[PDB]
């Protein structure tokens, strides 16, 4: 079963401590657009993930920081959990925080996370120091710790990953855009394990305090569709550049003959409609067919694709020899044992084949052998089902 295979969703709750309002100048603005930035730089390295870290809250703590951050990170680790769990859970609902923080950690640490505690009440943050001006780098950070909580560890030795370094490197001095295969397996074995129902919902675009962005496969405020940039877009009826639904106009899977529909744009959604056929018992090849399952079946089709271009069904008279019910000539039962055919059908049993404009009756040398196919046109209004010659409507 699967999870996991199906998208998932992390409603994300970041603060900003004092140090890092300090640090940042009092500059709120500059701030915003720095975490911004980073979540989608998040986003992108978990998309081969299925899942979606979604903005749904951001405190800047401009006065004060609102529990005490001390630089021994596996102390300020446990102090965020807490309050996580004590103060902001009983208002404000969240899957995972983040602490981005300004103060130095001791030792060359600059992240520090639970591991697999995706949706705990007590374990479902990490904290990270913004301890560089590149987003490329603290955003890989984020992305590592966060790594952390959906239960990966450090990549062993031998993961993998081409070029740059794999985002669970214990240490990395360049960005990090990709997980490990190792990263990738042990991901998916948490989520097997573990089952965090808490990913599961897809947030409301409403409750998204982060801006809108045009293109990373989550619909926003202001968004009819999103299916990521012009190239990558797999959706039919979404114009990816613009975010917007394609006119209904717009054709998106052509009829391939007559027992097909077209499908067009509804115009106000982003896929095509799925494969809708032409109704069954519906007339098809100039009167000739009906329809049935979306392909036109006849007795003189059934000939060509038996014995090829040269033959057509046998004139009408020769399927008389099927009331006979004997070895050659016969119709069958649903289940389907030999019986003669009574007079109405004669064309749903045995087939007969004749070369084109010469009146013989001939039978396709066949073991079993072959008879009408279901849906074949019998008579006009008339179809076989279940070996024998019957009405549309039933129709089917
Ligand atoms: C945070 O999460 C759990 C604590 O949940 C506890 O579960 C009960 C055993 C009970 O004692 C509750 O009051 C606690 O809140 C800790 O992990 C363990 O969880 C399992 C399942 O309940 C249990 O078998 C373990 O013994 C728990 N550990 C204990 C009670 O020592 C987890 O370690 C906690 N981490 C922190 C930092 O609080
Ligand atoms: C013609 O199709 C029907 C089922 O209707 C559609 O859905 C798909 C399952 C597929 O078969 C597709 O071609 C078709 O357009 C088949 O009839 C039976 O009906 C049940 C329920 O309606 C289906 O779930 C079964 O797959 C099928 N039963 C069995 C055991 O045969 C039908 O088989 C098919 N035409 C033939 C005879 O090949
Ligand atoms: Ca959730
Ligand atoms: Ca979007
Ligand atoms: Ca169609
Ligand atoms: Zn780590």
């Amino acid at each position: 079963d699967r999870y996991l295979q199906d998208k998932k969703y992390i409603e994300f709750y970041v603060i900003v401590d004092n140090r890092m309002y300090r640090y940042y100048n009092n500059d709120k603005p500059a701030i915003k657009i720095k975490v911004y930035e980073m979540i989608n730089a998040v986003n992108t390295k978990f998309r081969p993930l299925k899942i979606h870290i979604a903005l749904i809250g951001l405190e800047i703590w401009s006065n004060k920081d609102k529990f005490e951050v001390k630089p021994a990170a596996s102390v300020t680790l446990k102090s965020f959990g807490e309050w996580r769990e004590t103060v902001l859970l009983p208002r404000k609902r969240n899957d995972n925080a983040q602490l981005l923080t300004g103060i130095d950690f001791n030792g060359n640490t600059v992240g520090r996370a639970y591991i697999g505690s995706l949706c705990k009440t007590n374990e479902s943050v990490a904290i990270v120091q913004d301890y560089n001006r590149r987003i490329s780098l603290v955003a890989s950070t984020i992305t590592h710790e966060l790594g952390h909580n959906l239960g990966i560890h450090h990549d062993k030795a031998s993961c993998i990953c081409i070029p740059g370094p794999c985002i669970m490197l214990k240490k990395r001095t360049a960005p990090a855009f990709q997980f490990s295969s190792c990263s990738i397996r042990e991901y998916r074995e948490y989520l097997l394990r573990d089952r965090p129902q808490c990913i599961l919902n897809k947030p409301l675009s409403t409750d998204i305090v982060s801006p809108p962005i045009c293109g990373n496969y989550f619909v926003e405020v202001g968004e009819e569709c999103d299916c990521g940039s012009p190239q990558a877009c797999q959706s039919a009826c979404c114009n990816a550049a613009t975010c917007q639904f394609k006119g209904a106009e717009t054709e998106c899977r052509v009829a391939k003959d007559d027992c097909d529909l077209p499908e067009l744009c509804t115009g106000q959604s982003a896929e095509c409609p799925t494969d809708s056929l032409q109704r069954n018992g519906h007339p098809c090849q100039n009167n000739q067919s009906y329809c049935y399952n979306g392909t036109c079946p006849t007795l003189t089709n059934q000939c060509i694709t038996l014995l090829g271009p040269h033959f057509t069904v046998s004139p009408k008279g020769c399927f008389n020899l099927n009331m006979r019910g004997d070895d050659g000539s016969f119709c069958r039962m649903e289940d389907g044992t030999k019986i003669p055919c009574a007079a109405k059908d004669v064309k749903c049993g045995r087939l007969y084949c004749t070369e084109k404009n010469t009146m013989s009756c001939l039978i396709p040398p066949n073991p079993d052998g072959i008879m009408a196919e279901p849906g074949t046109k019998c008579g006009d209004g008339m179809v076989c089902s279940k070996g024998q010659c019957v009405d549309v409507q039933t129709a089917y």
